[PDB]
């Protein structure tokens, strides 16, 4: 029980969670899972002691008696005193992303309309859109609002599986992990970007870091910002700088979970190997960088400085904030999760 | 699948059902028809989980496997003193409504006249004055008793929907639906009121909610209790007033009927809907009022005070009563609808 069990989802996210393994020695180790609702699992089994998680899949943790441990924090515009762990968090701007080459799509007009999704449960890709058109159409049949969609976790034989493409060969299409062409963050908009979908729920941070050659990546280098205005509430279109007014709302940042018993020894253990192989870290980038996997955002976010305490002692609740909680258990009203059902009376 | 579908029968029932999703945060969301009948079988499909009825649909929905879950309970005279929910259902009065100033019409002078009827298949509109008018003939030749009637719901390219009237276009005439200008029980007054019509088939509290500026319609506001009269199976004619000795029958209130696997959890979550949005309801105006929309009766009739519990888990037959299942029965054998012949063989 000295060890830290670091669940891994996917290949690609196993590969940069070995090397951390191996550099780390043994300090922390490996377990690995298809789904991010697989990973969780084990933490519950007890087969694997923490990840990384999306708002909305803490949210899922949370209703199983798991707890949040450390928060993730990126460069900030104000409080530049305090040091990167006790910088308090400020928590992304989930955005409506169209190509402005697409004329008369507004808010209005989503409906019978192709969406890219980061994944389904998650904060900026699924609970904030879906939850407000779901509220605004009074209707749970979210499955027929867009005429067809990616959002990786879904039926992989409904629409909302439709556009998603899969790996290279086009297996395992609609995965929710990096394996599918258009998971996460970065695949929402690569799937706007390919045209494939007429709109994209993302957060801001995604359009600066994708377009004006801010990635060496062959399908965002020739991207440009003025090729794509954001989707605000009251109807207007805006341009991606005005993301303090076209924002669908504010979300949670990403946390690790983990069993109660098992906080503190993570928080101890990650605090120690951040200082090691983080953003500043003495062995990056001479070893291994934990927030860097070459645009795959594996296991935390590339735009993460560093891993945050929270002030006092969190519930999934008080982290994520009782109006957001209140969201997405409406949300969870129109579809029925067999994780969340077990959970409901195993840890009753 | 927490949330309950409630089924909302034409758009203006439908902006109501929206209101009602949004402020119950989803534990009710809504599905839209056209007519009542294709709301019946939405709740067949489960694409709808339940709705409120006139206690003929009842009977249509009742051949068809629903049951009822909760009666409509208005204000009552005796025992005033027992909470609303488990205050016994009073029943209500049907009633033959002229215009005083039309002279010799009698029960008895009906034949060749024109008729206002809430709509086909509901109580007071159709089943009880069609009922016992075929009884008294001889005849099932009811589609040629009146000259020309307004009845909603009959075929659209006949005599009966020859005095419906529309929307404000005159589109979508006849559709058993509130945007027909003399759709339900304010409709068949309406459609008397400008004289379109000889006679109205309506409830006792029709008259007294639209005469005495008792509502603030246009068409309402200036009506006069004095200028009609209650025609009686006596042949006599008689005011408002003397009601309980110049009336049709004793109808059963109207219901909310849904699927038996869902009765318990809508029952359920209605009794909590009218807590908060009832009569008396926390919510009541400060966000929304379920037994009020405009005179205009959607959803629930604006005469409720509350959904009230049943005797045990009762059939449409109990729940109806075996005297009105054979009046309804006898005038079936007359002309079949579409769902009747159709679910036949459940209730065989
Ligand atoms: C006129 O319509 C009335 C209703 O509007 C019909 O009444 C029912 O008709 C049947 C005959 O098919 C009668 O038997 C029903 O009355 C009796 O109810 C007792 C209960 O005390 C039963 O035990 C009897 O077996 C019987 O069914 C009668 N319903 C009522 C409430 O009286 C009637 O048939 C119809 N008549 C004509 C000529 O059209
Ligand atoms: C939506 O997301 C984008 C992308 O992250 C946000 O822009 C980023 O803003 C920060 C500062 O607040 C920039 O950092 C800067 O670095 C220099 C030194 O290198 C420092 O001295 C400055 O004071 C400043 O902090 C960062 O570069 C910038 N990122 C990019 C790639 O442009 C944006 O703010 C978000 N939008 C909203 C409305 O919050
Ligand atoms: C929509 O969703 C549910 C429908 O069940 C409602 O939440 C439930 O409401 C009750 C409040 O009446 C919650 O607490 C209760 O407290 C009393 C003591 O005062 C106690 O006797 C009850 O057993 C219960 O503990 C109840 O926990 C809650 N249920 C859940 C699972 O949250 C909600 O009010 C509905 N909202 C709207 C706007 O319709
Ligand atoms: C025929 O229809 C009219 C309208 O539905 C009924 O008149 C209503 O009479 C009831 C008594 O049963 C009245 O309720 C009373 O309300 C007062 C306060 O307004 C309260 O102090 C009394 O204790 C009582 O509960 C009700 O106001 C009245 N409604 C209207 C709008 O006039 C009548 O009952 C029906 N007649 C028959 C023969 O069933
Ligand atoms: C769903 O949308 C409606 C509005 O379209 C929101 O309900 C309004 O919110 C305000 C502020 O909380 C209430 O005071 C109003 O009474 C509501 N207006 C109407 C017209 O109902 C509701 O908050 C939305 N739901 C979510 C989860 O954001
Ligand atoms: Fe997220
Ligand atoms: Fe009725």
């Amino acid at each position: 029980y000295t060890r830290v069990v670091w669940c891994a989802v996917g290949p690609e996210e196993q590969k940069k969670c070995q090397q951390w393994s191996q550099q780390s020695g043994q300090n922390v180790t490996c377990a690995t899972a298809s789904t991010t609702d697989d990973c969780i699992v084990l933490v519950l089994k007890g087969e694997a002691d923490a990840l990384n998680l999306d708002g909305g899949y803490i949210y899922t943790a949370g209703k199983c008696g798991l707890v949040p441990v450390l928060a993730e924090n990126r460069k900030s515009s104000k409080h530049s005193s305090l040091d990167c762990v006790l910088r308090p968090t400020e928590g992304y701007l989930a955005v409506a992303v169209v190509k402005k080459a697409n004329e008369g799509l507004t808010w209005n007009s989503l409906k019978d309309k192709k969406s890219c999704h980061t994944a389904v449960d998650r904060t900026a890709g699924w609970n904030i859109p879906m939850g407000l058109i779901v509220n605004q159409t009074g209707s749970c049949a979210f499955d027929e609002f867009f005429s067809q969609s990616c959002a990786p976790g879904a039926d992989p034989k409904s629409r909302l599986c439709a556009l998603c493409a899969g790996d290279d060969q086009g297996l395992d299409k609609c995965v929710p992990n990096s394996k599918e062409k258009y998971y996460g963050y970065t695949g929402a908009f690569r799937c706007l970007a390919e045209d494939v979908g007429d709109v994209a729920f993302v957060k801001n941070d995604t359009v600066w870091e994708n377009t004006n050659g801010e990635s060496t990546a062959d399908w965002a280098k020739n991207l440009k910002r003025e090729d794509f205005r954001l989707l605000c509430l009251d109807g207007t279109r805006k341009p991606v700088t005005e993301a303090q007014s076209c924002h669908l709302a504010v979300a949670p940042n990403h946390a690790v979970v983990s069993r109660s018993d098992r906080a503190a020894h993570v928080e101890q253990v990650l605090l120690h190997q951040q200082a090691l192989f983080g953003k500043n870290g003495k062995n990056c980038p001479d070893k291994f960088c934990l927030f860097k996997s070459e645009t795959k955002n594996l296991l935390f976010n590339d735009n993460t400085e560093c891993l945050a305490k929270l002030g006092g002692r969190p519930t999934y609740e008080e982290y994520l904030g009782t109006e957001y909680v209140t969201a997405i258990a409406n949300l969870k009203k129109c579809s029925t999760s067999p994780l969340l059902e077990a959970c409901a009376f195993l840890t009753r």
